[PDB]
């Protein structure tokens, strides 16, 4: 499975369907998150599965339960003013890293939607980040 | 995007990761649902995004808001005794088609997780099916 090629194809499908990617992605929550390299300044787009809790948008640095954070997490910490595409809209956001009880409560809500997040946190002692993409 | 080839690749990845497909699928709820052709008796596997509400499992015949139901829906109506793969487990299930208020309540829970389901139901006057996969 070529994930790098399938990234650009997913971005295309998302944009052409108004954020309603089809096929095997049909029912998944999905956002396109732009992120700028902490060192390079190079911009990339990450299709990510968010928690859409009411009108708020959260993303999770699970990386499959790896012992490292995903690059997009470090990029949003360094450059939190970015853009997200959700549905038919694109809007400026400020990334906010959750901590403490708020982070635990949001993580638990995601475990309730997608139980693999329980496994991911069991697999590493790294605290998996929760990032709110706050609409500006 | 070759969905037919990417079906077998997703099935492989699901089985090898214990139901924790990675890459662009990392955070999505996902089950593999076996279904037998209503006329042919031919067996197929559909990777589908369920609602995992407590310990119950529901799937949605949205078909992108099309005016027809997906083939797997007709197949489960004809042959409701089947198998689902969830996480690291595989278990026999009986498919039950929801109706009335119960169907509306479960559909609303899925719209709250994945808002595109609101769009899909707006797009067709066909009532989108909700099917519980009941563990035997």
């Amino acid at each position: 499975i070529d994930w790098d090629q399938m990234n650009n194809q997913v971005i295309k499908e998302f944009r052409e369907t108004g954020g309603k990617a089809g096929g095997l992605f049909e029912g998944s929550p999905l956002v396109l998150v732009h992120h700028t390299g902490a060192k390079s300044g190079k911009q990339r787009i990450a299709p990510l599965v968010p928690l859409l809790d009411g009108d708020r948008i959260y993303i999770f640095g699970s990386k499959g339960g790896a012992d490292s954070h995903p690059d997009w997490y470090h990029n949003l910490v360094a450059n939190p003013d970015t853009v997200v595409e959700l549905g038919t809209e694109t809007f400026p956001v400020k990334a906010r890293v959750l901590t403490g009880a708020e982070r635990d409560e949001i993580y638990a809500k995601q475990v309730a939607v997608a139980p693999q997040f329980g496994d991911y946190q069991r697999k590493t002692t790294r605290v998996i980040p929760v990032v709110e993409l706050q609409r500006v």
